């Protein structure tokens, strides 16, 4: 088609191997591209932390208040809004926030923790329909994106499908599933990636991701001012383990793919 013909020439113009999902709710239509390969999530993985955590307040009903210590130990390499923190405590609720609206990898892994390790993010995947997605380190090592390694790894149709469910279908209850939107919509990181291939106009929720390999995610969940909504993934990966990071990639793969609409 068309649109995979884009999304190919896309690839070969970049130089490295781009993963595209996109999910049309309103005939439940799906373009793939690479769409069963696996690709390294980075950061794309806190969506899965801040669920999970959102599916046990259903039944603990105060958990997002309960406070968690930061202390200096808890600090690894990218701590934006945990390092303003250090010393004291921050909710579940603001350490969620602060993973998916900052991509903050402290807050990733007191979530983490919280389930219990990344057997207990994965197990989340499991129990929502989610047979893909693999969890097996913490921040920051889940990174590495090592070719071939399957650790810390899903697939664009997997993940869409995943951020389908949780967003705009039933995976979570009503007042979590809500809260997830929020944050989503009020990330930070996004500017440059699939938000910059889109009409100004249209409503994105998305979490970006960053590694080695010069890997460069984004997932998105896309309100069109009066059409049903999109939920887009895109993964990109490079040779080289020094990379440089190419959101342009993603913008351009979007962009195609809203063309095609
Ligand atoms: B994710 O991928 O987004 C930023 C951080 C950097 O380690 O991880």
């Amino acid at each position: 088609s068309a649109v995979q013909q884009k999304l190919a020439a896309l690839e070969k113009s970049s130089g490295g191997r781009l993963g595209v999902a996109l999910i049309d709710t309103a005939d439940n239509t799906q373009v793939l591209y690479r769409g069963d390969e696996r690709f390294p999530m980075c950061s794309t993985s806190k969506v899965m932390a801040a669920a999970a955590v959102l599916k046990q307040s259903e039944t603990q009903k105060q958990l997002l208040n309960q406070p968690v210590e930061i202390k200096p130990a808890d600090l690894v390499n990218y701590n934006p809004i945990a390092e303003k923190h250090v010393n004291g405590t921050m909710t579940l609720a603001e350490l969620s926030a602060a993973a998916l609206q900052y991509s903050d990898n402290t807050a990733m892994n007191k979530l983490i923790a919280q389930l219990g390790g990344p057997g207990g993010v994965t197990a989340f995947a499991r129990a929502i329909g989610d047979e893909t997605f693999r969890l097996d380190r913490t921040e920051p090592t889940l990174n590495t994106a090592i070719p071939g390694d399957p650790r810390d790894t899903t697939t664009p149709r997997a993940m869409a499908q995943t951020l389908r469910q949780l967003t705009l279908g039933h995976a979570l209850g009503e007042t979590q599933r809500a809260q997830l939107v929020t944050w989503l919509k009020g990330n930070t990181t996004g500017a440059a990636s699939i938000r910059a291939g889109l009409p100004t106009s249209w409503t994105v929720g998305d979490k970006t991701g960053s590694g080695d390999y010069g890997t460069t995610n984004d997932i998105a969940v896309i309100w069109p001012q009066g059409r049903a909504p999109l939920v887009l993934v895109t993964y990109f990966t490079q040779p080289q383990q020094n990379a440089e990071s190419r959101r342009d990639v993603l913008a351009s793969a979007a962009r195609i793919i809203a063309e095609g609409l």
